[PDB]
């Protein structure tokens, strides 16, 4: 069957404990062997929004579990249309997107992980971090003279900026994702990997398009200029912190549809271990029904 060909496609792009990380060789941003039609696709993504839509719906119902979903990946490779479109399918009352902008004064006063502690999601809730905790060894890595800004990091000269800094940061990430993954979050982290080369093409589509060439921030080109920079503190970073409790997922994004399908494919299969049902009506319960039901119907 055709999904059984994706459930086992998918498990490939799980980042294991001990895997090593090449996104220049391995992990195509682009799967040829595609084993569905984009129409096939778009049908089972269908199916993958409803679900979801049921799991949360279960998830807000009981108290025990939230979910915290981190989506990093360079510009133009689909982020927030990812984002927007596992909302469509969602009720708003119980997920929630943080999109972690610059920190500002205060959330420069605190340690790199406060602001995203703070918003983290309530049992019975999602939480979405479009951008994440982990830019603070992405961007931060590529522009380390970032550090010297930040109060609380504890970096002076950019001389004291090496791998054991990078590690220190993996570990208290690490012991933060650990800690509410035992107090029932359920984290799952999304890579999308997208080619330079299908950066490219978006970027020029974006800027040949009048209805939205408004949007194009110049600024991206500096970070694309950084993008082997960027691969590395990525592969240092996937090898570092996926766990089996916390898991990375590298998605290809070159085609936006198959992103699509993938990460709510994977969240469907993540979050129905949890075995989710809605809540039972007892013999109490059903009792109170029919007498609502008996006064209702026995209204003057
Ligand atoms: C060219 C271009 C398209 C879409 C975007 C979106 O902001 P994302 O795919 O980075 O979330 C950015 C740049």
């Amino acid at each position: 069957t055709d999904f059984s060909k994706l459930s086992k496609y998918v498990e490939t792009l799980r980042v294991k404990p001990k895997q090593s990380i090449d996104l220049k060789k391995d992990f195509d941003t682009d799967y040829d062997h595609k084993m569905l039609t984009k129409e096939e696709g778009e049908e089972l993504l269908n199916l993958g929004i409803s679900k979801l839509s049921e799991i949360q719906e279960k998830l807000y119902a009981s108290g025990t579990k939230s979910v915290l979903i981190v989506f990093q990946a360079m510009d133009a490779a689909g982020k927030d249309g990812t984002v927007k479109h596992i909302m469509t399918g969602l009720n708003p009352q119980g997920v929630k997107v943080t999109s972690f902008k610059v920190p500002s004064k205060i959330e420069l006063s605190h340690d790199y992980l406060w602001r995203h502690y703070v918003a983290l999601p309530a049992t019975g809730e999602i939480g979405i971090f479009n951008r994440s905790h982990y830019e603070n060894v992405l961007v931060t890595r590529v522009h380390p003279e970032y550090l010297l800004s930040e109060q609380t990091s504890g970096v002076t000269a950019i001389e004291q900026v090496n791998q054991k800094f990078w590690d220190k940061r993996f570990q208290q990430i690490n012991n933060f994702e650990q800690h509410i993954s035992e107090n029932g979050t359920i984290v799952l982290k999304f890579f999308l990997h997208v080619s330079k080369k299908e950066q490219k093409k978006r970027f020029i589509e974006r800027i040949e398009l009048d209805t939205k060439n408004w949007k194009f921030s110049t600024g991206d080109l500096k970070e694309r200029a950084h993008w082997k920079d960027y691969r590395n503190a990525y592969e240092d970073m996937l090898a570092n912190t996926s766990t089996k409790q916390a898991p990375w997922f590298v998605i290809p994004a070159d085609d936006k549809w198959f992103t699509r399908l993938l990460i709510a494919e994977i969240i469907c299969t993540e979050l129905e271990k949890l075995n989710l049902t809605f809540p039972t009506v007892s013999l109490e319960q059903k009792a109170e029904l029919e007498k609502a039901k008996a006064e209702l119907v026995a209204e003057k």
